[PDB]
């Protein structure tokens, strides 16, 4: 048996991330789906409208044999360190193929591309060269050694963004010697995007997505609600990342991972007259940093993680840990199959390793959970700890917990 | 121009301190009352009710003719440290009279037990370490040191908060060899404890104490939770020391001041399992640390206070700066007669002067408004900065801000 690798943030599990499962399976020929999943805090910057927990419980009902965190080591970063750390993992547990989602139904021009910009990379760094001489910035130099080479109609548009991430899965692969065969789909009970799944949902109300969202999704949602009173937006942290710039001098906040040199002293004088979320993004957007990469250094200011100490685990090549959030009878059995030939541990429960990443993945629970309303929120802290791999039985319905 | 130095922290100001203001002016014979009070975390180490902005207006109105702040440095410390720099500032600004009052209404065997302890104090420190050596603890062998003199029928408990501080005002005048005189009486439309009115507040009752607090003092809390909505509470700050502690290392942690060694690793587990603040006091309970050592500990945490910060600053025997919070008719001609004497900084706009001590005020001033609700905390902190030092017309009631 061989199995099919999904990247995926599931924010939240609806119909269209069905849809992938499925046609990963029947397209790839793999009976296994694998996914490995931003746990907490995903790519862009922003905090899960549920917890990782809930999230297993969906897609292991929905399709999805073995649920894999992604790493926050991995997870928060743009696209090409995301899909490195994220391939490394799907690497580990021996999938066969990768199935990413783009406005393409076709692997081929992700497939050209890579090797082009593979190949041209001399030519391409050397074009980047000529262009920093000439005065430009950096970003402008690489927009015009790409333009030579790529002004070629491919046309891959790295601007849809899972095509974006496409490119990364496929250059992932190839730089890594990997043997993962690439595979994808059009993306499209009509189907809703998850961003537009979740402003009803944060507009309390559920209702308007429901068609869009598979069954067990929707009460694994309802359930979360009712078990711990919310929905998390990146709003509900704002209190706490006040909290964390208060805490903090501008020799510390220079060291937090993504705060550049200098940007602390701009960040200080905003937050402090930022009554929301909103607002201090409104003040910190700069043409040095996009929406989405203030979100993560915030999320860092959050989890007050070091620049020195991410340089530390991003030097790692391969990841740290298999860390196991949930599985079915099928994933259950590919694993412990494939158990043996895992070069790093296979974390269940928390008391089977200590690494520095984990830390990372730990406190930022820690951190996720701060919205909860007390007593509410200590319950949820007994989780990462408590909570062993969440255990489905794909003849239907039993979770074993 | 006489004026009466008076060690307060007005939490609120209640009719034990109106009076208290009054015989102040009376039995000292000086015609100006200033005092240095603690402005957002107190001695006992909880946050004021209300704002040191609004609680000086309860105490202008009550007779106090000038009000400095006490830095976090003094005021959130052990009473030995506290007594020293309240009474360092006022003889800063020249006061030739303290007062105060206490659960013994003589300053007799206050003058007495000061003289009496020095005039022994290498019989005390042999009787110790004759103890030490054999085996006692350090609050055993100083007690039995102690006892070894003043066991006479004096009484004048030191078991009595009162008294302790009575001590400690009056020592700290004696080993200064300050040219203050020192002055007490007993404790006595009504009068209450201020605790046992505060926690009549957070038993929802206000008017209830409108017996036992004055009329500006009652007109004052109100107008504050009506802008923000809350009285500020021990508990109200919990959710910020979980999220503070949540972020720390071992090592981090134990660089906070007033966190025994090794006591990190008992912190960092018990306010995890712990879901109210009360819950993890009795987790953290060592026979070493006293409640109120154990409330002044979390404030150092909160604001991230840390030993060499501390000690750094602890270390001077003078005060840093003489901070101005609000003032009188009699109060400013007052500042005025003595502006020039001054040997440190009078900071009135914060602009003007900046001090590490000074920075560890505003760090605490912006974690007092944490609880608060926007968009009211975000104008809650523009208050440390472009508020005119307050002033207040004494004859017929006006304030000329
Ligand atoms: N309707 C759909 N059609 C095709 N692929 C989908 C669909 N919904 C999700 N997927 C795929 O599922 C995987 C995981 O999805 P993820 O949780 O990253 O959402 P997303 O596709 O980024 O959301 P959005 O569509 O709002 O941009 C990706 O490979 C994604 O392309
Ligand atoms: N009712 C009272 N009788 C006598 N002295 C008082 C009274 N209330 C306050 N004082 C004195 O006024 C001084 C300033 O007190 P502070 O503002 O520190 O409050 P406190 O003494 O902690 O409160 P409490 O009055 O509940 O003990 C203290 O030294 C205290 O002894």
């Amino acid at each position: 048996m061989k199995a099919v690798g999904l990247v995926v943030e599931y924010n939240p599990f609806h119909n269209g991330h069905l849809y992938h499962a499925q046609t990963a399976k029947l397209q790839t020929g793999c009976d296994t789906a694998v996914a490995v999943m931003s746990g907490h805090f995903l790519q862009r910057g922003e905090p899960a409208v549920v917890s990782k927990w809930a999230r297993t419980k969906m897609a292991l009902q929905s399709g999805v044999d073995l649920v894999i965190e992604l790493p926050y080591l991995y997870a928060v970063q743009k696209a090409d360190i995301f899909a490195r750390g994220s391939v490394s993992i799907l690497n580990e547990l021996e999938c066969e193929a990768l199935f990413f989602g783009s406005e393409n139904g076709d692997i081929k021009p992700f497939l050209e591309t890579a090797q082009l910009i593979d190949e041209h990379k001399h030519i391409l760094n050397d074009r980047i060269k000529e262009e920093l001489k000439k005065g430009a910035s950096y970003p402008a130099a690489a927009a015009i050694a790409f333009s030579s080479i790529l002004h070629t109609e491919s046309a891959l548009d790295l601007s849809k963004p899972n095509n974006i991430l496409g490119y990364q899965y496929v250059t992932s692969i190839l730089t890594g010697g990997y043997p993962m065969k690439p595979y994808t789909t059009a993306r499209i009970n009509h189907i809703a995007s998850a961003t537009s799944i979740r402003k009803a949902m944060i507009g309390q109300n559920l209702e308007a997505c429901l068609r869009f969202l598979p069954a067990a999704s929707a009460r694994e949602l309802a359930a979360y609600r009712k078990s711990f009173g919310l929905w998390h937006t990146p709003e509900s942290y704002f209190s706490y990342l006040k909290y964390s710039l208060s805490t903090v001098t501008a020799r510390e906040l220079q060291q937090v991972y993504e705060v550049e040199e200098g940007l602390e002293h701009r960040i200080i004088r905003s937050i402090r007259k930022s009554s929301s979320y909103q607002e201090f993004m409104e003040l910190l957007k700069t043409k040095r940093y996009t929406w989405t990469r203030l979100q993560r250094m915030n999320t860092h200011i959050l989890t007050r993680t070091k620049k020195q100490d991410m340089q530390k685990l991003l030097d790692n090549d391969k990841a740290p840990y298999i860390r196991l959030l949930g599985m079915t009878k099928k994933g259950q059995a590919y694993l412990s199959e494939k158990k043996k030939a895992l070069s790093v541990p296979l974390v269940s429960k928390l008391s089977s390793f200590s690494h520095p990443a984990l830390d990372l993945d730990v406190k930022a629970s820690r951190i996720y959970s701060l919205p909860i309303e007390e007593p509410l929120r200590t319950e949820f802290d007994l989780q990462e700890y408590g909570h062993a791999p969440i255990r489905y039985d794909e003849d239907e319905q039993h979770f074993l917990n």
